[PDB]
């Protein structure tokens, strides 16, 4: 935050925009943050690189620990070298937790082999984690475990780069977001905004144009949710599309993804900026809290 | 930055993307000093727009505001300036991490006719030894290219006024970190900044251009100096306020380009450039003003 003379007009002006300002008449402790990533995605290293790229964009030091949900056999070397089990970290507190997506869009919760382990991490997070960010399927899991919302599935997979808008001009998690912006989705989970409004107390910060919640969070910042995959690389949707075409599914192209909707053309990461802002804002205002 | 075990694949992978990674070798974060030489005619609006952006960082940024003009040059006191601003002699023996020189209403004035040209030269010479990273905005770009590279002033045949399309040149650069491949930013200038001018008469790296061929962002490889030719700090309504004053003052002018919805000045304009203004100023603080 800036530190300026108490009566500079910027002080009252920026405070009215929900911006914290320091004044020369008053005065912080800025220590390394501890962030845990529960990696449920099957391509473990690709997912590590995607999230760690975006967790790199703060001047704050982010000490990262990687959490595995069970010990099912990614190289076994990789997990044994770099990941911890829940019993290894259960006595620790963290500033942040990310629960990634998982390929569980079409699996009932009672058929998810590690469902008990997921309930145990989410219950523990309430007292042990300052802010937990749930991504994609983890949003569906958390809506079920924290609010008793039953699984809801779309008619077809939402796959593409979609238009969104922010709802709160002065919010922290969307600080610097354009009024409308692009972010990618790849999900069977259905997240209509009305479901979040009618069955939770969460504040909705951004929606898709079609009426889905994209970003929402608790007022105390303990829990935050993102229903897209802003961490995806340019090619990530294309890899899923080509694997489904090879299997004989012969699906549509992802929306607004390939140039001219022709999969011979190279897709670009048209969603980069607001993925960077999102993770930078989550570290700077949710994981780190000046107050 | 993240701190992970040295052998994690992310380490070599993000280093190949020009991203600094700490590895689990030894884990004290200091306040930054930034000076703003405010040359804009709306001093308080300008302070609010740049301070909004410098506020979006966990780093503590101690701000001092610098005036170019003496207290006695004015027919009446400038209350605001007297209360909040220092003069050069007050800060000449201090060191700063950052300096911003704003734009100035001097696009049609020859440097030798600019009344405070000596004072501007004195600040720029001082900044070489006293400021880790200087950001020049709009006219200050022309001033700096003159003093540092001997480039004469160039003026466009027609004023640029609107929100224009841009692209980045360096996928892994620090100052454009997180920028989309193409993005919007406002311009409002007669100053002419063809990219060929920067390539052919300086050693500066060009990081982004307008679609019509102007340099928008460029910097030195040592990060001592950085240049922006547009106004991503502008509020939604800044171009609108100027447009309505021009209309009221009797000028026959088009709306600013790509600014009002449907090009209709009854429509509320949106700050369509907000995101890349935030990335720019956040990246400037984090990688240029703060280094280690």
């Amino acid at each position: 935050p800036i530190r300026v003379p108490d009566e500079l007009p910027a002080v009252n002006f920026l405070r009215e925009e929900n911006v914290f300002v320091m004044t020369t008449s008053r005065a912080q402790e800025i220590r390394p943050l501890k962030v845990l990533i529960l990696n449920l995605m099957p391509k473990k290293i690709e997912t590590e690189n995607q999230f760690l790229r975006l967790l790199s964009n703060s001047p704050l030091q982010v000490d990262i620990q990687l959490l595995r949900i069970d010990s099912r056999e990614t190289p076994a070397e990789h997990l044994n070298n770099f990941y911890c089990n829940f019993e290894d970290i259960q006595d620790q507190n963290f500033d942040g937790l990310i629960v990634t997506g998982a390929p569980l869009g079409l699996v009932e919760f009672n058929d998810v082999a590690y469902w008990p382990q997921i309930k145990q991490v989410l219950e523990w997070s309430k007292d042990h984690v300052t802010s937990t960010l749930f991504v994609c399927w983890a949003v569906q899991a958390a809506l079920n475990i924290l609010y008793g919302i039953p699984k809801q599935t779309r008619t077809e997979k939402l796959s593409g780069v979609y238009e969104h808008h922010i709802l709160h001009p002065h919010a922290l998690l969307t600080r610097g977001f354009d009024d409308s912006f692009l972010a990618p989705h790849s999900r069977y989970a259905d997240f209509p905004a009305a479901l979040i409004r009618d069955y939770t107390d969460l504040e909705i910060l951004a929606e898709t144009e079609e009426g889905d919640a994209y970003l929402f969070a608790s007022k105390d910042k303990r829990i935050a949710f993102v229903t897209g995959h802003p961490e995806y690389d340019a090619q990530t949707l294309a890899q899923e599309f080509f694997r489904d075409v090879e299997a004989g599914l012969d699906i549509d192209v992802p929306y607004n993804y390939f140039p001219h909707n022709d999969p011979q053309n190279t897709p670009r990461a048209s969603w980069r900026s607001h993925g960077n802002l999102l993770f930078t804002n989550w570290l700077n205002y949710y994981v780190y809290q000046i107050h």
